[PDB]
């Protein structure tokens, strides 16, 4: 896991998502969904969205970008005792919106992206190996309830 020392960088790289949690929610959707068409299919929601002019001026992409970052916000917080918030949200995007553990991992490296482009220079070595971390637990015991599922 990580160390005391890490998940206090983790939880203050948050900080700045915080301050702007639509603006980063918004931005880390259109990078997953511009760089990764795919994704786009599995929200019946976005997939009007034709370009990526339409997607930035989507409020409900901006809605459903606070959504996202208000959840993994709570569950980084738990600082790995996340069972109880994690599960569900595992459960969910198996069973229900069918996310193949391969979109989490683009997921997570559009949000390291999203931080070094909105915080350039900011966004120090010892923050991005923290939160990257965080994320790959994050994803890690999403997975390990996948395979429970025998999700694929
Ligand atoms: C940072 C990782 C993610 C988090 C924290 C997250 C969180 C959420 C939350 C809180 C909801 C609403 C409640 C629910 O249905 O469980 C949701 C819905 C959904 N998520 Fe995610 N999600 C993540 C990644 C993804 C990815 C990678 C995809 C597919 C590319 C995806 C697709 C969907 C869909 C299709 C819905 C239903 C949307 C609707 O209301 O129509 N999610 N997600």
């Amino acid at each position: 896991g990580l160390s005391d020392g890490e998940w206090q960088q983790v939880l203050n790289v948050w900080g700045k998502v915080e301050a702007d949690i639509a603006g980063h929610g918004q931005e880390v959707l259109i990078r997953l969904f511009t760089g990764h068409p795919e994704t786009l299919e599995k929200f019946d929601k976005f997939k009007h969205l034709k370009t990526e002019a339409e997607m930035k001026a989507s409020e409900d992409l901006k809605k459903h970008g606070t959504v996202v970052l208000t959840a993994l916000g709570g569950i980084l917080k738990k600082k790995g005792h996340h069972e109880a918030e994690l599960k569900p949200l595992a459960q969910s995007h198996a069973t229900k919106h069918k996310i193949p553990i391969k979109y989490l991992e683009f997921i997570s490296d559009a949000i390291i992206h999203v931080l070094h482009s909105k915080h350039p220079g900011d966004f120090g070595a010892d923050a991005q190996g923290a939160m990257t971390k965080a994320l790959e637990l994050f994803r890690n015991d999403i997975a390990a309830k996948y395979k429970e599922l025998g999700f694929q």
